[PDB]
């Protein structure tokens, strides 16, 4: 039976804990362990990777399937020697449900004027603010795949008006959607913009000043909000900053940044209407990752086709 | 046609805005207007009241129905001269949906360790924290009426494990519930305690140190959280403070207080794991209030029975 290489830059206690009883019957080679730093890795069919070392695929030339530890593959596609074999991304109910938690939290924080109420609290001042209900706000989600769909349905169920956008059009009860050419109509209706796009050459810098200026100003706060949990390379941070300073954006939630970890010198840390999280919108449940990997190995070895394979030309 | 007295201590622009076109065919006497401060109010059948003046029912001895501006009636029951006629409380989809927004926000803030991530941000420090999913947390809701039920269903749909408690037992898909005697078993399973009880003589001071000590310590954070949006008189704030200081409570969200507005000298304002909101968990949509009132007047006058009538002996 082939070994499984595990090269995951995740919280190490979580990886170690999940290894126990994982991949039964297979040797598991965890490259976090210094004992394994010189081991040759030829003749091994499977690797599970997240921020893996540059020389990995030169050490493991015989891989038959590469498994990403995350849903996003923009970094893995750039790794030297990435083999010409299927690359399977992480898709799982645990990941999806976690992202929807984060998206719901952001939409509620901005809806319920959390920062305004915290500023009042800091002054020890009791003051009720006029308050729209979720149905008074349209959330527009750019990115209508696994995560965008689950987030949209959950937002709608909480009472938000929800609309969606992606390259092609899709059918989702209670959610009107737009295809690529509908972008401007979608943006003009959107009060809270949620980014759940992969980073690809075609989504690079898509979230810029010109796009923020097209968002709706007709909503209950008079200015839109930007929430991104896709990839940082999709946004132009200089524009986000300028828009926040001018009031073109009323606030933002950012889980992802052009350069991560976010520099300690960034202005985003101290800004009163920005919520910064360190790329934790949906943590990979490592146990679930390994169950997904085990499952796909079983299909592969039985001749069934792999699921969630990446289109490497498209970048997702 | 009888006039309608409106004596509502709500945001005045909201009341004024909602008056337009309200109660068509009836004189509307808004007691916020100084012009009406000496008007006699006999021969008037209806009043809509929230924090109304003490002498109101002596000025209006002929009321046939009193309408509260809120869901809660503990204050109105204490008003001098409250007539011996039906008292109808506010119940409406707008109110319910708003409360569920607030409850969902609190459960997510505590689940997603928002204060920990804000403390990291204040130090300009990028650090991922181990993170449970909502299904790892049990939310126990004390109070299973209109609001408790809607909040429970919405929490469950977001992935939380949800359990409920109230005097009598109730049947709710996906939510196990407990009756009065099941209190201790319910508390022992609960990680996040949500209060959606009326204030009555029987719920006064129910949320105390003895009760907080019975909450589960087996959850992912090792200590429970207290969230109250019912009434402040149900909690003992001295105990909440002591429990937070000792770590018996890991955090709290409080929308209601023993004395409101909350004193500017309260410690709750500055406490890092408390979220204070100024009794805004669900604002009355005044427009919807008047539609509800108009509707009930129509039923009353057609001989149909009034809905949402309070049991004045029970206090709710
Ligand atoms: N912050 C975090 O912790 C975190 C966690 C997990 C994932 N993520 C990010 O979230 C992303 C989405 O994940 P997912 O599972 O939902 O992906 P998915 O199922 O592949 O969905 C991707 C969506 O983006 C659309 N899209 C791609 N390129 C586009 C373009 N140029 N114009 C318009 N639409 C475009 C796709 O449209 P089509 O269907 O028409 O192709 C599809 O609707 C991942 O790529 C990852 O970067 C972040
Ligand atoms: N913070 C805010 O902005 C805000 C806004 C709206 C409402 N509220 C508060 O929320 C409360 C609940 O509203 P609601 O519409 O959900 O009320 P509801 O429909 O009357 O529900 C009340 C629930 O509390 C239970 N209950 C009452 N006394 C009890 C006792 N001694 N022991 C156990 N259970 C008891 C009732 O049980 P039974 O069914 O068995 O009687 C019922 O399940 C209101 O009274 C108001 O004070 C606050
Ligand atoms: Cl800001
Ligand atoms: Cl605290």
């Amino acid at each position: 039976k082939s070994p499984v290489i595990v090269d995951l830059k995740f919280i190490p206690e979580e990886v170690e804990a999940a290894l126990a009883g994982a991949f039964p019957g297979r040797e598991v080679i965890d490259l976090a362990d210094p004992a394994h730093q010189e081991r040759d890795l030829s003749g091994i069919d499977y690797a599970v990777v997240w921020k893996s070392a540059p020389d990995l695929f030169s050490r493991a030339p015989d891989l038959k399937v590469v498994f990403s530890g995350g849903a996003g593959v923009d970094h893995v596609l750039t790794l030297p020697g990435l083999p010409d074999v299927p690359l399977v991304r992480f898709v799982d109910r645990t990941l999806t449900t976690r992202m929807s938690e984060w998206v719901m939290m952001q939409c509620l924080l901005h809806l319920r004027q959390h920062r305004a109420y915290e500023a009042l609290a800091k002054k020890h001042e009791w003051r009720d603010l006029s308050q729209p209900e979720a149905a008074d706000v349209t959330v527009g989600i750019m990115g209508m795949g696994v995560l965008g769909q689950d987030a949209a349905r959950k937002l709608a169920a909480m009472g938000f008006k929800v609309i969606g956008w992606s390259r092609s059009k899709r059918v989702i009860e209670g959610v009107e959607t737009y295809d690529a050419a509908g972008l401007d109509a979608f943006l003009g209706r959107t009060d809270f913009l949620v980014g759940l796009l992969p980073l690809t050459p075609d989504t690079r810098g898509i979230f810029n000043a010109a796009l923020f200026a097209k968002l709706s100003r007709n909503g209950p706060f008079g200015a839109p909000v930007f929430i991104n949990a896709g990839r940082g390379g999709s946004q132009v941070e200089a524009d986000i900053l300028e828009c926040l300073d001018s009031g073109v954006l009323g606030g933002a939630s950012l889980d992802v940044f052009e350069r991560e970890p976010l520099s300690p010198e960034s202005r985003f840390w101290d800004m009163p209407n920005v919520y910064v999280t360190p790329h934790v919108a949906a943590s990979s449940d490592v146990r679930a990752l390994f169950v997904h990997v085990e499952h796909q190995i079983a299909r592969f070895e039985s001749g069934l086709p792999l699921e969630h394979v990446v289109d490497k030309v498209a970048g997702y």
